[PDB]
């Protein structure tokens, strides 16, 4: 169970909820379209502290929503690939979750290599995909569908285990795939059937599969002053046999070798079928990346 904060103890260990960034003396970490993420102290942990707000083009009742459906997943999946909500407070006209706070910050910060940080190992990036599938298989287990699978939401504690995050999306499973008026998510990072609207275990696969290609190259999943422009285009141009995948291998690494790299490769690839049904389910992926290493 959970502890319910009154702002006054947020507020005031986040330095009043300090926006600038910790880079520069304030305690932001992060942020999204849903929220700001904030440093704080609560007793003697260090916490993470989100702050919702509509950061892009949603309601309030939304918002709630969101907030009700993240505690409602935390306080039935707890999991060591999963970060840990400490408590929340609804006090007033603002909502805050609590997390322990992860030392290594995001995957997508390290592959970056965000402030300075050193780059990931390639035996590091393997333990980090291990985790974040054994992360989505207790979920789908559970019945849930994440819907915002990406490397910003994959966090990282002191060993670089991997936590998935992030639930105010997530969806019970069941029948038969079910569609919605409501298209959420990332799109670089989407399944085709998900950016029309469709919620489906299978689009967690499939985005699972950008973050592989993420974890290989180092690459971000879109970049305007690339070219290509999405990440995911990279399949088809290795499949068209112009280009190999060693060809994009990020370089910031020494100890990865040829063999283990084509298979996070080939394991990417089957996540990211355009075609729902030719994708392994997650139990699948989980086994083949177990046997990778
Ligand atoms: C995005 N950043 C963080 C996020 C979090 C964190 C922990 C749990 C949760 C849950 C949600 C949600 N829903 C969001 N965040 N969250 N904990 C730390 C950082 C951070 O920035 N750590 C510092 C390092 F990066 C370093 C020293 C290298 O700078």
């Amino acid at each position: 169970r959970f502890h319910s904060f009154s702002f006054y103890e947020l507020k005031n260990v986040t330095n009043n909820f300090d926006e600038r960034p910790i880079s520069v003396g304030g305690n932001k970490m992060g942020e999204g379209g849903f929220g700001v993420v904030y440093k704080g102290y609560v007793n003697n942990t260090t916490v993470a502290v989100k702050k919702l707000a509509a950061m892009v083009d949603i309601t309030t009742e939304e918002l709630k929503q969101q907030f009700d459906q993240e505690i409602k997943v935390m306080a039935k999946c707890q999991h060591e690939n999963l970060v840990e909500l400490l408590g929340f407070s609804s006090d007033g006209d603002d909502l805050c979750l609590v997390y322990v706070y992860m030392p290594n910050g995001s995957l997508l910060d390290r592959l970056s290599c965000l402030d300075g940080t050193p780059p990931l190992s390639w035996h590091m990036r393997c333990k980090i995909a291990q985790g974040a599938a054994n992360g989505i298989n207790f979920l789908h287990e559970n019945h849930h569908i994440h819907r915002d699978i990406k490397s910003a939401n994959i966090l990282l504690d002191e060993a670089f285990t991997a936590k998935i995050s992030d639930f105010g999306l997530a969806r019970a499973s069941e029948a038969q795939t079910v569609m919605t008026s409501r298209i959420v998510g990332t799109t670089a990072y989407m399944a085709p059937e998900a950016l029309r609207g469709e919620i489906t275990p299978k689009s967690d696969i499939y985005s699972f599969g950008v973050v592989l290609l993420e974890i290989i190259t180092g690459l971000p999943a879109v970049d305007e002053h690339r070219e290509p422009q999405l990440l995911l285009d990279i399949k088809e141009e290795i499949e068209d046999e112009e280009k190999t995948i060693e060809d994009y291998i990020d370089k910031k690494m020494n100890d990865a070798d040829s063999t283990s790299v084509e298979a996070m490769y080939s394991v990417a690839s089957q996540c990211l079928h355009e075609k729902k049904n030719k994708r392994p389910d997650i139990k699948k992926v989980q086994q083949l990346l177990q046997e990778m290493t």
